[PDB]
């Protein structure tokens, strides 16, 4: 059986892959009440139990997928979890390329880290991250917009 690793990037912000997202017991142990599913094809796990608030960012792992368009919507959901003292899990698939992009963007905007420091911070807690040059380029443009206040 799979040992579910729900990585706490921040005490209320967790990152995982598709198999980590299927462990209901771990999610309730960690006081998680919000889930962001960054895939088009995965089910919203545990949906039928009425335990969590869900948000789907229907993105693919392609070199042309636009994730920047979903940043603000994801940040608003994370902020709602933060304000009510609940944890939020963001997940995609094995290499966590999609979900780690949104986590890093949140750290850049709301923790005021640089892109590099945010990546290193996430990488230290979640060692296995599949690179995506397209998403990396979007984070670099996101950093410049933040540094310019746009
Ligand atoms: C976000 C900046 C990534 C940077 S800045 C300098 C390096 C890297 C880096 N990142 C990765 S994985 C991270 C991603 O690509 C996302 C999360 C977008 C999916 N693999 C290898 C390297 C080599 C060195």
């Amino acid at each position: 059986s799979h040992m579910a690793e729900l990585t706490p990037i921040l005490p209320f912000l967790f990152l995982g892959n598709e198999q980590d997202a299927q462990d209901l017991d771990t999610m309730q142990r960690l006081n998680i009440g919000y889930v962001i599913n960054v895939t088009t094809h995965l089910p919203l796990y545990h949906y039928e139990k009425g335990l969590f608030n869900y948000k789907r960012l229907p993105a693919t792992d392609s070199n042309k997928q636009n994730l920047r368009q979903y940043f603000e919507e994801a940040f608003e959901f994370i902020e709602e979890a933060h304000q009510c003292g609940k944890g939020l899990l963001i997940h995609c698939q094995a290499g966590v390329s999609r979900s780690a992009t949104i986590v890093i963007a949140y750290l850049m905007k709301h923790t005021r880290m640089t892109m590099t420091d945010a990546y290193k911070f996430v990488k230290g807690k979640r060692p296995i991250i599949s690179p995506n040059l397209n998403f990396m380029g979007q984070l670099l443009e996101f950093e410049e917009d933040l540094n310019n206040g746009v």
